[PDB]
């Protein structure tokens, strides 16, 4: 019942987007 180690590749993306949030504001400065 949903037991694939591949889930690691999906989790890394979640956090990969978080770091983009803090940078999102920096974009408004160069926009």
């Amino acid at each position: 019942s949903l037991s694939s180690s591949a889930l690691i590749g999906l989790l890394v993306i979640a956090v990969a987007i978080a770091t983009v949030i803090v940078i999102s504001l920096v974009m408004l400065r160069k926009r």
